[PDB]
Order: C-alpha cells, then sequence, then structure tokens
C-alpha cells in the first residue's frame, strides 16, 4: 500500500511541483503551486490522526511523502515536514481541547504549522533559551524572540517554547500554541540563504503576547521533554528529505550522463563515472532503509533516529556534490537542477539537530 | 528472529569464541565451532524442509552467519559456504540429485564447497579451463580449481567446467562432485592475511568420472546458475561483514570505557565518541540493507541490491575494524586482543564472492539499463 | 622574498578586495574594485616576462598571488589566474612580433586576457572542437563559437583554438590571438552560476572574423599541443586558488568557533570540532605544498600538475563544506562568507579539466 | 645530493634488504641482514652529527633513508628510525661528556639505540609514568618497568624516562642513558603483533638499576620537556616510513595490475582501477612533500607541521595499502605477495610516536592558540 502511495505522490510531484522548483529557488519565493497541490490532494499533513479529519498515515508513509516531494523541490517538502514538526508536540502531549482548535485545520490544508524553539543564543544548546512565559490570571504572557523559524510568516499556528521557571533550567520550559493573529506576535524578516531559498526563514517577536490558558501543551515545565519527544518522531523525516534530494540528484545524473557524449561515447560509458553512480545509489538505498526503520521504530515506541538523520544527510551531501560533478560545466549552472540540489542538501546536516549533535546523541546511547 | 538471534549468539559466545584466537594463530580448522553448529542444527538452516532441513528464511540464515562472524569469521564460513556450495543445486537441480546431496548437508553430516575459480579465471570466471566431457552415461572431469573455501573438509562440491569451449559462457556446466569420486584430489592450502583457519585449497580433477545425474540443470547453463547463486548469496557475505564489524565495535565500546588515560576513560573524549558513533551508524545501515537484499532474494532486480549490500557492508567492516584496532591503541596491534584478527578477516569480505569493483560493475549496469 | 610578497598581496586583498566580495557575489557583478587595485599595484599579471614590462615573477610567486586573492574573493582571483591562462600559450610558443602586441598591455594592467578552448560539444573532449579557421590571402577567417569563457566581455585579448585541417584530428588545430575589436567577433550572454558569480562566463561568436596572418600562435597544426602545454603551466594555479578558498574558509571557521558559545563554552572547545579543524588545516597544508612543488617543477621544465590541481580542489570542497557546518545556522546564510566559499570551491573541481580528466592524466603517467 | 642519496639507499635496500622482508615477517625474526648492510654501508644512523663521527646528514636525507628502507621492509626501517628516536633527546639536550660516550658507537654502527618512555598505564598519558629514579650520592637508582620498546633486546643504549620527583607532575620527570650491561636492567618478552612482526617490541625491567650521575640528559625534571622536543624532530620520520610503505604498495600494484589479465586485457585497463591508482599516487606525493617540509623546518628552528606530516602520511599509507591488497584480488590476500604485510605494517604508523588522535589534539591546540 506504500507502493501505491509512492506512485500517487510521485505523479503529483512531477506534474504539479517539479516545474516550479527552479523559480521557487531563483526568486526566493514561497512554493505556492506546491502548497495548492499538496492541500487539494490531502498530502500536506498525512500524519494528522483521523480523529481530527487527518489521513492518520503511518510514519513510513509520512517519510515517503516528504522524500518524494524533496526529490523535486526541497523547499516544498518543508510543507509536510514542518507541518509534522509544528504539530508533533501537540499531538503527543496536548489536550483534546487544544488539539481540536489546531489539528483539523492542519489536516484539511487550511493552516500550516511552524516550530519555534531556537534563538540567536540558543541553537544546539536549546535549553539556554531566553523567551519567557508568565502566567497572568487565566492567560500566559509571552515575551522574547525566536529565529530560524521555517515557514515563519506563512504558518497559522506556532508551537513555541518558553521559560516559565528560570530556576528549574531544562525542567522550567513550557510549550505553547501561538496563533499568527495573536496580539504582540510579529514575524521578522526572512534570512538570505545558501539553499531552500523559497522556504521563508524568519525571526519572531513576542512583546507582551497574551494567549489563553488552554494554549499550553502538557504541564508547565514539561516543554523541553516535549521538544526532545518531538525530535525523536521527526528526525527521520529530515533523513527522508535528504534521501529524496539525493535520489533526485542521482536520477538527474543518470539521465544526463547517458545522453551527454564526449570522446564519441556517453560519459556514462566511462568506468570512473559508472563507479561513482554505483556509490551514489548504494549509499542512497542504505540511507533510505535506515530512515524507514527509524520511522517504524518511532511509531511503535535516540540512537536509530539520530543515525538515520545523520547518515542520510551526510549521504545527500556527497551524492549532490557528485551529481554537480557528473554534469561537468552545465552542473555548475542554474540551467540544470543539481546545483540547487547541492545547496539544498547542506541544510539537512544542520537543522533538526546538527550532525555533530546527532553524534553526541548516538555516542551517549552506545556508552550509557 | 529475536529468539533466533539470542540462541545463535549464546552458542557463538559459549562454544565458538573461546577457540577463535587459536583457530587463527595455528591456522587450523574451527572444529569446535563445526561440532557445535552441526549438533545444534545451525550449520545449514537454509536447506528446504523437504530434504530434512530447517527451511529457514534467508534473513534468518543471514543472522546466523552474522552472529558467528561476530566472534570467528573462519567459523562463519561453515554456514556461509554450506549455502554457497548448495544454492545452485537448490535453484536448478533435479529432485533426483537434490535428494542425494541436501539431506547430508541438512543434517550436519556433510559440508559443501563451491568450486568456480581458477588461477586464470577469477573475476573473469567464464574464461575457466576445467573441462567436462560426456562418456556414455557419465562425465569425465579434467582440470583444476583454486581458492576453494573448506576444500579438504567438504564432502560435496559444486564444480563448474566447460562442456563446450565454442559456446563461451553458454558452454559452461555445473556438477555435484563427491570427495570419494576417483581422480578427484585436494591440493595445498593458501597462506593468508586472515580467515587463517578456513582451508583455502586447490582441487585437481584427473580423469574424474562421475554419473550423468551429477549435472545440475541443462548442459551449458552452469554460468547462468553461478550468476543466480551469487544473487542469493552475496547478502550472506554482507551479513558476515556486518557481524565482524559488530564484534569489533562491541570490543571497542567495552575497552574504551575501561581503559583510562589523563584521569578518565578514553571513551570520555569527544573524538573517540564520534568515531564510535560513526562505526555504529554505518554498521546499522549495512545490516538493514543486508536483510532487505536477503528478503528480496527469497521473494523473487536482486542484482543491484545484492551487490550493493555485499559491497557496502564489506566497505563498512574494513573501515570499522581499522578504527577498532585504533581505539585499543598499542594493545589493538597485539594478538592479546581480537580486533587485530577482525581487521585481517574484514579484508576478505571486499574480495570474495565478487570483488567490490565487480560489485560496482553489476550495480552500475543495473542503473544504466 | 615570497614572505614579503605574501604580506603585500594579503594586505592588498584584505583592504581593497575583501570588502566587495559579498556584493560581487550577491549582485553577480564584475569585481571592478579588485581589478583597479590589482592593476595599479601591479598584481594583475606578475607572470608576464620583464622583456614586455612585466614583473617576470617565478611560478610559485604567481600561485601565492592567486591563492591570497582567492582567500577573500574567488571571482577576483580569476583576474590574475585567467590573465595567466589566456597568455601562457602565447608566451610559450608565440612569435616575438605577436607577443609585443599583446603582453605589454597585460603586464601594465591595460588589458585582460581570456582563453577560449571549449564549445558546447567539446568540453573534456576538446580535440573534437568545431570552430574553424581558413587562410584567405595574408589573413585567417574564423567561423564558429566557444562557450564557458571566463572574463568574456571584459578581456581585450582572447587565445582561441580552431580547426585548420579537419582531416588531421588533434594535429589539425591551431591557436590564434583575437582582439575584442576584431570585426565579426561578438560576445554572448553570461551564464547563471552556482558560484564565482561575479566572474563573467560567456559564449563567443566568430562570423567571418578576419584577422591578420601574424595572429597565429606557433605553426599551423600545433594548437592542441599548445593547449596541453598551457594546462601544464596553469593547472597548479587552480590548485593555488582552491588552497586560497580553503584557507579563507578555515580562517573564518577558527575565528567564529572561538567566539560562538553554546553549553557555556566556545563551540571550538568540543573535541569533535577540534579534530575537524585539525583535518581541514592538515589537508590544506598538504595541498599547498604539492601546488608549489608542481609550480616549481613546471617552471624548471603531467602527473604532478594534475595531482596538485585534483588534490587541492578535492580538499577545498571538503574544507568549505565543513566550514559552513561549523558556523551552524549562520553558515547557511549570506551574512557570513563560508556559504559563498563553498559554492566557489565547487568550480575548482571542474574547470581547467575536471578532476576525472585529471585522474585520466595521472593514471596514464603511472601506467606508461 | 638527494637524488644520489635516494639512488644509493634504494639500490642497497633492493639488494640487501628486500629479499629477506617476507621471512623477517613470516618468522617474526629480527632483520639481521638489513642491520648488517645498513651498518657497513654507513646508513644506520646518518643523523648523528659529524662531531661524533656521524655522517651529519640533514633531516630530509634522514627521512629519505627511512622512507626507502620502509618501502621494502618496515621492520628494517625501524633500525634508523629508532636509532634516531633513541638518540635525539640526548643530541638536543645532553652534555658533551655524555654524547661522546653514546654517539660514536651509534654513528659507526657498533650500537643500536632505543627509546623507553611508555608503560602499561602510561601510553598517550606518558606524564603519568611510574618508573622512578632515586639519587644515591652521585648515582641514580632506577626501579620500574617499560613496555612497547622497539628493538629492545637488540639495542645497546636506551634513553629512559623516569620520575625523579613524584610531586612535580610532568616537571618531575628526567631522562637517562641506560646501557644494556648496567646491573639490574633486564629485557622482557616480545609482543605478538599485527605487523612489523620482525621488529622486537619488549618490556624492560629496572631492579635497583644503579647508573652513574653523568647518565642524566639535561637538568633533573626536564625529561618530559625533552620527550616533547624529541617528537618534534622524529614525528616526520614516521611520516616518512608511512610514505615508503605506501610507495612500495603502489609500485607493487602498478607492476601487478599491468600484468594480470582478465576479460582479455590487463586489469589496469579498467578505469576504476586507473582512478584508484591515481588516488594512491596523488596522496602519497602530498604526504611525501609535507614530511620533507616538516623535516626541513625541524632542522632550521613546529608543533603543527610535525603532527600534520605524521598523521596525514600514516592515514595515507593505511588507505593505500588497503587498496593495494584489493588491486591484487585473491593473490593480494596471500603471503605469496608483499601487499598483505605492507597493509599490516601501515597500521602501526597511525599508532606509535603519538596516536593520530593525539596528533589532532596537537594540531588543533596550535590552531586555536
Ligand atoms: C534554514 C534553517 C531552518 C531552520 C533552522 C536553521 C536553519 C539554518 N533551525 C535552527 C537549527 O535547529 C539550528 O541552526 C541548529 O540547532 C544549530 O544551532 P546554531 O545555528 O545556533 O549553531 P550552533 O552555534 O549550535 O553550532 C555551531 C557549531 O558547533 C557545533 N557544536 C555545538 N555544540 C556542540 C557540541 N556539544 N559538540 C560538538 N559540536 C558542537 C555545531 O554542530 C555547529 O557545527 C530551526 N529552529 C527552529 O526552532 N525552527 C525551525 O523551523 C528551524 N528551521
Ligand atoms: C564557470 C566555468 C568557467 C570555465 C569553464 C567552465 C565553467 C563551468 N571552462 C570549461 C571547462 O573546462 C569544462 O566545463 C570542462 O572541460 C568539462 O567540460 P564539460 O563541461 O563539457 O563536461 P563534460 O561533458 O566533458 O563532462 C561531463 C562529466 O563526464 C566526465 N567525463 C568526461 N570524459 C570522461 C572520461 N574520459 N573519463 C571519465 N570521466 C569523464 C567529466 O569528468 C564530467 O564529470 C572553460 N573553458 C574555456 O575554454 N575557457 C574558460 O575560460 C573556461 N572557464
Ligand atoms: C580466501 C579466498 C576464498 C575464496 C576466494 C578467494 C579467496 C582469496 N574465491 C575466489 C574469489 O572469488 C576471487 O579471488 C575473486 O573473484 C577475484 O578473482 P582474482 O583473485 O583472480 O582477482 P582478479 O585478477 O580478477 O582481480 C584483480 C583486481 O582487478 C580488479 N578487476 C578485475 N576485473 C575488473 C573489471 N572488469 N573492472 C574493474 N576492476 C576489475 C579486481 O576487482 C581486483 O581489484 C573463491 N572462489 C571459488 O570458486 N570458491 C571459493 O570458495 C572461493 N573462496
Ligand atoms: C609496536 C609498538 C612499538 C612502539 C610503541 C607501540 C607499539 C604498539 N610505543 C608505544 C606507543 O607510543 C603507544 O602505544 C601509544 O602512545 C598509545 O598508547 P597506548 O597504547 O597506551 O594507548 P592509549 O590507551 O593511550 O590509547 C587508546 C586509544 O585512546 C585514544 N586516546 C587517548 N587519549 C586521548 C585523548 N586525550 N583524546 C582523544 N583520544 C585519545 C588513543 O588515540 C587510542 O585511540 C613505543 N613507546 C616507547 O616508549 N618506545 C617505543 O619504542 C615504542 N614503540
Amino acid at each position: 500500500e506504500h507502493i501505491a502511495l509512492r506512485e500517487a505522490i510521485r505523479a503529483l510531484a512531477e506534474k504539479e511541483i517539479a516545474p516550479y522548483a527552479a523559480e521557487v529557488d531563483e526568486k526566493a519565493r514561497f512554493p505556492e503551486e506546491a502548497l495548492a497541490a499538496l492541500n487539494s490532494s490531502g498530502f500536506s499533513a498525512i500524519h494528522v490522526p483521523e480523529e481530527y479529519g487527518g489521513q492518520g498515515a503511518d510514519s513510513v508513509a509520512t517519510c515517503i511523502v516528504i522524500e518524494e516531494v524533496a526529490r523535486v523541490d526541497c523547499s516544498a517538502s518543508l510543507i509536510p515536514a514542518v507541518n509534522k514538526l509544528g504539530t508533533m508536540g501537540l499531538i503527543l502531549r496536548g489536550s483534546e481541547e487544544l488539539k481540536k482548535q489546531v489539528l483539523p485545520a492542519v489536516a484539511s490544508g487550511e493552516a500550516m504549522a511552524s516550530y519555534a524553539l531556537s534563538e540567536r543564543e540558543a541553537g544546539s544548546d536549546a535549553a539556554s533559551m531566553r523567551t519567557r512565559a508568565v502566567a497572568d490570571g487565566d492567560d500566559w504572557i509571552l515575551n522574547g524572540s525566536k529565529c530560524w523559524i521555517t515557514n515563519g510568516g506563512k504558518s497559522t499556528w506556532y508551537t513555541v517554547m518558553a521559560v516559565t521557571d528560570p530556576d528549574k533550567g531544562a525542567n522550567g520550559i513550557s510549550a505553547f500554541m501561538v496563533h499568527k493573529d495573536d496580539e504582540g506576535f510579529t514575524v521578522g524578516p526572512k534570512e538570505r540563504k545558501l539553499g531552500i531559498k523559497g522556504s521563508p526563514t524568519t525571526e519572531l517577536y513576542f512583546e507582551n503576547c497574551r494567549i489563553p490558558g488552554d494554549r499550553i501543551i502538557g504541564e508547565p515545565g514539561t516543554g523541553f521533554k516535549t521538544a526532545l519527544a518531538t525530535l525523536d518522531h521527526t528526525r527521520p523525516t529530515i533523513g527522508a528529505q535528504a534521501v529524496g534530494i539525493a535520489q533526485g540528484a542521482l536520477d538527474a545524473a543518470i539521465a544526463y550522463t547517458k545522453e551527454r557524449k564526449q570522446f564519441g561515447r556517453p560519459v556514462s560509458d566511462n568506468q570512473g563515472v559508472q563507479f561513482m553512480l554505483a556509490d551514489m545509489a548504494m549509499k542512497i538505498e542504505a540511507a533510505r532503509l535506515m530512515v524507514y526503520s527509524a520511522a517504524a521504530r518511532a511509531e511503535r515506541g535516540g540512537f536509530i533516529s539520530a543515525a538515520s538523520k545523520c547518515f542520510a544527510s551526510d549521504v545527500a551531501m556527497e551524492v549532490t556534490t557528485d551529481a554537480v560533478q557528473l554534469f561537468g560545466g552545465y552542473g555548475y549552472t542554474q540551467d540544470f537542477p543539481v546545483e540547487r540540489m547541492m545547496r539544498d542538501a547542506k541544510i539537512t546536516q544542520i537543522y533538526e539537530g546538527t550532525n555533530q549533535i546527532q553524534r553526541v546523541v548516538m555516542s551517549r546511547a552506545l556508552l550509557r
């Protein structure tokens, strides 16, 4: 049934998404065509449970959607990937009352969700965040700022971490759902980036941002716990994204090298090139299987998830650098897509925990 | 599958691991492993149940090979070569011939070898020179083979020989040869880098007459059957490599936690932590791709995935075992610890059942199809 | 002596080139400030012999100039690197009469030179070029086109290879000096590129382009020999450029990781980060030494030059990918330069012969 | 001068050393033929200053000798590499009076020297050594033990580090010349090893080993400082050894792949093989140039470059020798050819004279200073 799912999303991606991926990048503009196609086909947030009108897709299927979209446009693949990132905490730990306000809109395609953890002085060290939430009667008052927020300015709902008790450290962070129209909440300017150019990446500001008491996810002081829980059920989807990029770059190189002739023969006739292609495909398949395994394990209940994400992203970086190479001069131009794929691949090694952090998680598990 | 793993690991750690050092040091057959594998029925679990076998699925067979290789790679070649030396027969042999051979392999009474390579026909196996000529209702084998794993310990041998020099690879046939067939002899063993205890021998055929029913499938399909065999066996060498790497990593985690320099375990250093993470991450990717390739082989382009799984796992093992020696420091460079042997053993996995260059030829041909 | 030279070029590069490098990339425009500073300091073409008013510098000194410029702006470094690429053939084999017309202007900074070998269907396989030259009276008539031409539209002089006898293969190719003002010579559109964005990269067209008989370089039929000789004396300079990029990336990462704190300490206090920095610096220094050795050997009169170029560029691709990684999220933005350095490093593996071609060259020598 | 030196050592090594290398390794016995030839040709310790009867060769020339010996026999290359390691401290910091006693014998080939720093609990963390030296009138009494000692049992002179003040940490360590005939000094059993098998690698024991006051190198408490300075001047020579091993591996692979024919053509006719050969040679030359640069700078008047030269070259040798075994296929995995031994030998170069993890500590400290 994943065979059929893959055929469906690939057909959708190639027809409605792929033709605009070069513009989305070149012009650094939101992938609107992709959003419309994902929303109307119901592929924008398949992970949302059926109870809220979602597909209730299993975790492997969700990875397959992200991977197949990323295979033609990595900025577009951040629509389903951050929809998951921005709703996973709520799903796992949120109250039914809160879930009902948010999930049906994400499930139906009416709203996107973003995830707001990071701050200028708190990236890898997320627990040193400075944004705070102070109770005030029935409300929470948010003050501070966040940065690196994917789909900032396009999302309707934001999962936002803030300090509710500074003296409890990691155990004094809470998570809140913030709506875009909430007073005191503003979206900052977009970053200029190496790749995923069309994906808006913004600062956010909270100046006495008053939100209802029902917006808190779980008990106060459980926000960091929830952040870690979020990442366990999302890191493989960034692995799936890296796998898709890699696959698209390999697909392009195979097609091009077969058709491009030098020395009176296809450049793919040269065993140096054949071996490079083999190495790219071998590692992509290994990375894909570890992604799916990590995803299936997460669903059923740190090592495998960090591994799947670290490995697939390392693989995508090598594969896309090789794919640019196999096109020769044309690979270095915007006329072909592999140049964009290479710039996009680099982010997968950085967000949803840097690959150095993934190695920290992995080694801690091995050595415990 | 978990219960299988627990059972084979216990046997390997209890009955095989204590002899692994001496197996290598003396370059002598792992007899203790053979007795334990044979009597607990772990030596050839792939043989179909119709012939007295466990009829285990191909992933189960990989897990057995992997868990044995984790403690002794020479020993792992008992089940791995039991499979190599019977797979052609299982795939393409007649009931009449299968019934003669497989029950003894199924029971642990007989090991099987696979005799394909010659001095001048390694990668280019189709250029082999050993001949088979039809005589009445018999075949007369003349020639020699080399690099034959478990040579001199095996009872049954799958031998390829030319039936028609004119027909190229379409003029190769495959035959089951028995240790007691007259004019069949075993030559000297190779002096090797690793898997030192696995006998690796030449074989001689001197007017070696065998019954006509010994042929596997039709005359001239022997190379085709050789290629199909590798499709179904390449992942098991992947599994072997995964096992070796796992054992090297297990030894390095245990040792780096215990060994202290500068007032703390050597594992306390982030450079060592990252290297351990790299080892484990890559081992798990290799493992999953081995099991996937095995699952797909059993169900019926296995070409790409089986070559991939063998090539990647063996590359991973080489890197992991090189690292594990490194993590022990000077002790890792001594025979006092097993990681030195593990490194030496890991190297063969990149070479046999198709060198990793040949694996890349198979993979790229599939992609460029 | 070279120490003094390195100090001078570095000071020049820091003060007059570096402040414009971001803008040169972001606006994809020619590094005009770098041109003015290099021309007036006399750093634009120091390889030109003294006989023509040039500096007459040794080949290592030329590499150090290219390296130190590439350390702050790769597009800018193509000024001296392609001034060299576009005059070496002439210098090695051209008549005195021809050299007197071209070289003094390049030496004085009045003219830039370009090198025009490649065509759409003749890249790695340059010998299959289709641009034609036909003798007509005392002149040559050139017809056809070239592409990938660095500094196209900015150069005054172009070294152009063309077929003079179609039946002689590589031995029926000649090389000619073409002047930007020659009738029937026109410059095409600029490529849109992954990196080195400010370096113009253009098609050229020859439409009954009539040039004097004195424009041929050496004897008819020796043009390809002269192209191969050029690469022998230029490939180490692309190694030098890749060393420069890598060094700038490493300088950046050292400065940033010392100042950026997470978990209460500089990120450079992590041993994984320390080891990565050690790896970058070790490979850079190996690459640098092999470049200078190739340069010294070429100048005193295939393997070492191909090795110096392949190795340094593979190193720079690795080092710049790591430098982006070590800046974390900031590395992925245009606010810092490591992202530009990564995009730029990729070209070094492709031009003046792809690293695959370099391995053809090397293995042929080993196996001779 | 260097072109000629290289030619002279290469010819000597090919004639007098190469023919014995396989036996030295296989039988784990000292390379006696190489010692005799290096001694009588005057190549055993060319770094020794002219003032003590030595050749007084520059540091690049000393690397070239070590490199070209290592190219055919790594164990034999440890004669001049360790003759340098076990005298450099003395040369740099010792009194004229002591130098005159030790250096002429090393210069003339009458004596080998060893370096005795490491202990079972003091490897990377050498400053935590436990061997003590106690003053007794004008003399010193040594008590403790060393391990990992190359050429132990063969050397005549040993540079030994010992604690002279347990309260001063690293500044409580001293260095002493110990003679093989000093009473209370004994040599323990040899390690069994992955490679450099013919190189003796021993424990040493000091039991009330009384030595004269003139045997101390430099002032008391500066022995560890002397250890660090020594490594600055010797690390490139292990880079040079790794470069020789890799060069021998590459040379062997070139000659072999050109002559081994499969599929109707030399195996070197395949581009995947050509490219690997190209990668091997390119990295070897980069490694060589950095070693010579490191050596040349050490001589002139260094932390970063000596560590980089050794780390890079040893990493290169490990990759290159793993590749060279691969390129021989089956034959590479056998003792019939030398690439298997070269592979085993390469591994030590990443470990001794400071592991490559320690080299990265040293490099990164210099970068972040
Ligand atoms: C385009 C884009 C998009 C997103 C994001 C980033 C970017 C660039 N992120 C933020 C992302 O998760 C974040 O960038 C990483 O956690 C890394 O943090 P810093 O950028 O602060 O680097 P930081 O300063 O943490 O790291 C600097 C370098 O040091 C290394 N390092 C740090 N600690 C180390 C340690 N203990 N050991 C070894 N090395 C260590 C790092 O690996 C890195 O190489 C995000 N966030 C969010 O909340 N919502 C979002 O939607 C997104 N989306
Ligand atoms: C920005 C920029 C700037 C310049 C240039 C290019 C670019 C992109 N070049 C042209 C450059 O030298 C050219 O891109 C390369 O020679 C490769 O040619 P193709 O782009 O046609 O790739 P091509 O189609 O040759 O190669 C495609 C792939 O096949 C591989 N391949 C080809 N043959 C192979 C073989 N036999 N064995 C193994 N692999 C093989 C290649 O390595 C590559 O990965 C140039 N030119 C010029 O005349 N003047 C200039 O100034 C410049 N400058
Ligand atoms: C210990 C041991 C155990 C066994 C075996 C070997 C060994 C060493 N073998 C034999 C094994 O399968 C054989 O060694 C390989 O197929 C390679 O053949 P050669 O050793 O002749 O190397 P060969 O000479 O074919 O290869 C030499 C080098 O050239 C490369 N090469 C060759 N052709 C190439 C091409 N077209 N493109 C790129 N590169 C190419 C190879 O990759 C290798 O690097 C075997 N056999 C058997 O019948 N029964 C058994 O039980 C075993 N077991
Ligand atoms: C054959 C042979 C020959 C010689 C030598 C060894 C051998 C095997 N040695 C000793 C050698 O120098 C010694 O093995 C190394 O210094 C490493 O010490 P240990 O073996 O105790 O490993 P140790 O236990 O120190 O290291 C184990 C692992 O931990 C790692 N590690 C340790 N500290 C670390 C840190 N701070 N950060 C990151 N990683 C760290 C190491 O890199 C290694 O990977 C020697 N000695 C001598 O005195 N005279 C001699 O002649 C020779 N000869």
